[PDB]
DNA sequence: GGTCAGGTCAGGTCA
């Protein structure tokens, strides 16, 4: 019933010094070297693969091919995605049992389970602990990517910023024995850091916190009418404005930290008693007024703004910023466009000076991140026509909007897709359910909306390029899923690949059609259902080509058998873009190699 | 049977 092994470190166990009667004594040799390895200073850089080869005797696998099979799991662990799993069957299936010396005495039909439990034993008591001993996993928050850093380096970085947080009196030792609400975590974010609190589980009170969060959001509904859909605001303003659009995006820095609690507390108290009674009012007030945080076996008062990671901080910060909005942006030219997400403001106007004035307005009220500022003002140092905002790329000159893709160079795209679900597991004999759950539409649903498929302000050329780019992503997910089928399902029958493959292509083109015609626009000429199918299949073509020999059968099959049109009813579309791979996805890395 | 509204779950988006 349980077919999965989680790759994550927290699964690890603490090794006994001696193995029990149900395990073969060879394990104790391994454990010995483990202990001795821990006593190594290991000041210089270390490769975990290497140390394991000097911890687990080759005599345990016997043959190099057996050893390589096991280390291929170790490699997956060292390069793991959050939530990633393998099939427990991987740990015993396809091994050369003749070459394993300590298994010759036992009858053949009992060897796989034995090998499984011994390989499980090494993974839980030696492999994961050794990775944990020298490294800390931090989640980059780009997809499910996990970066490992040396414990010596993270602790120094965590100590440096801890002192900074003490000298600036953001963190102040309380020394009153007050109960901490959670543990402070310092996480690395580029050159900076993020101080957040991980809240101790509060089973009997988070129902209460959902109630207070709900009531705050009710307050934000009643006062301050809705901001507009971002799509409707960009639609109307583009229709309104016939001249060259001018715009700016500014990034407010540390919005949670720059909230003035005294001002926030007065907003809380001013809520009408029918909305929020005085007891609840006062509970929120001493909640944000007494933030207590546990660092290294010491309790501190967080004294700078709102605590990130706390459940109330989001709605409470939104309430503060909503109040700041009218204090300073209630009166702006109504022929202008403005939108705010949480700490990001996007403002556009046909007049440059009003965009210029907006930058000064915002800078006078808030501390911003100047490197994160993007603007088409001609005078500015580094002007651009493309403004990234809220997951989209807005071209102020063309008015076209494209999806924004966060794929740094050398990012491993398999981190974008969570293909394993521990709560609902798929057996190693059932590969098809795995692949089709992978191709559930919901995962790309956010790039199949009116914003990318409208023709109101969007050209057919960019609506196509949007659909292609999304499909490129679905291909990359298909690809990652295939490697999962190869490396842990160990499938040999790839015949079942086609049905859902093209079965997904159909529905995706179909899913696009209904959106596109639901949001017909003035630039809409004519788009053929079949053209979307030709685009989807050409998207897969461009991706599947990265590992041609593995898929050369597949590429040839649909390359010939299936039909590529690109005769869409528009002449502007280069159609050249569809044949190749967009530069964004040329530079992403689909192979797995350990580096720690 | 065919809807609805509500509920769960899921992999995704925004800061
Ligand atoms: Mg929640
Ligand atoms: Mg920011
Ligand atoms: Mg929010």
């Amino acid at each position: 019933m349980v077919h999965y092994y989680r790759l994550s470190l927290k699964s690890r166990q603490k090794a006994p010094k001696i193995v029990n009667s149900k395990y073969n004594s060879i394990l104790n040799i391994a454990l010995k070297n483990f202990r001795l390895c821990k006593k190594h200073k290991t000041k210089k850089p270390v490769q975990i693969l290497a140390l394991l080869q000097e911890i687990i005797p080759k005599s345990y696998f016997g043959t190099t091919t057996n050893l390589k099979r096991f280390y291929k799991v170790v490699e997956k662990i060292l390069t793991q995605s959050s939530f990633e799993c393998i099939h427990l069957s991987v740990l015993h299936k396809c091994y050369d049992y003749d070459a394993i010396p300590w298994l010759q005495n036992v009858e053949p039909n009992l060897r796989p389970k034995l090998l499984l439990k011994h390989n499980l034993f090494l993974l839980d008591n030696i492999v994961k602990p050794i990775i944990a001993f020298y490294y800390k996993p931090i989640k980059t928050l780009n997809g499910h990517e996990i970066k490992f850093i040396r414990k010596e380096e993270y602790i120094s970085f965590e100590s440096k910023v801890f002192h900074k947080l003490k000298k600036m009196k953001y963190l102040v030792e309380v020394q009153d024995e007050v109960k901490p609400r959670g543990v402070l975590n310092i996480i690395p974010k580029q050159d900076n850091f993020r101080a957040i609190v991980s809240i101790f589980p509060d089973s009997a009170r988070k129902p209460f916190f959902k109630l207070l969060t709900s009531k705050i959001y009710k307050v934000l509904e009643e006062k301050y009418k809705t901001s507009g859909s971002l799509y409707t605001c960009w639609s109307e303003f583009t229709q309104k404005t016939q001249g060259q659009i001018y715009g700016i995006k500014v990034d407010i820095r540390d919005a949670y930290g720059n909230v003035k609690i005294p001002v926030l507390c007065k907003l809380i108290q001013s809520i009408p008693t029918h909305l929020l009674d005085s007891e609840k009012k006062n509970f929120i007030v001493d909640h944000i007024s007494n933030q207590f945080v546990a660092f290294r076996r010491k309790i501190y008062k967080w004294n700078h703004g709102l605590l990130q990671g706390d459940p109330l901080s989001g709605c409470l910060c939104e309430l503060y910023m909503a109040f700041m909005d009218r204090l300073y942006f209630s009166n702006l030219d109504k022929d202008a466009f403005i939108h705010r997400t949480v700490d990001d403001y996007f403002f556009c106007s046909p007049h440059p000076h009003k965009v210029y004035d907006f930058e000064l307005l915002i800078k006078g009220v808030y501390q911003v991140n100047p490197t994160k500022t993007r603007t088409n003002l001609p005078t500015h140092r580094h002007p651009q026509d493309e403004i990234p905002y809220c997951g989209k790329i807005f071209n102020l000159t063309t008015r076209q909007v494209r999806t924004l893709y966060k794929l740094p160079p050398n990012y491993e795209i398999r981190h974008k897709f969570k293909l394993w679900n521990f709560n609902n597991q798929i057996s190693d004999d059932n590969p098809a359910r795995f692949l089709q759950k992978a191709m559930d539409f919901p995962f790309i649903c956010n790039s199949f909306t009116k914003f990318e498929f409208n023709t109101v302000f969007n050209d057919q050329r960019t609506v196509f390029a949007n659909f292609y780019d999304a499909m490129i992503c679905v291909a990359y997910k298909f690809d990652a899923a295939m490697m999962a089928l190869r490396t842990s399902f160990l499938v040999n029958d790839f015949g079942f690949i086609w049905l859902v493959l093209s079965s997904t292509v159909r529905a995706y083109a179909s899913r696009a059609f209904k959106k596109i015609v639901t949001y017909k626009g003035g630039k809409y000429r004519k788009v053929t259902f079949q053209c979307l199918k030709s685009i989807a299949w050409r998207a897969f073509l461009a991706v599947l080509k990265r590992r041609t020999e593995i898929y050369k059968g597949l590429i040839d099959r649909i390359k010939s058998r299936e039909k590529l049109t690109m005769k869409f009813h528009d002449g502007e579309v280069d159609a050249s873009y569809f044949c190749k791979l967009p530069e964004k996805f040329r530079f992403v890395k689909i192979n797995r190699k350990a580096s720690i």
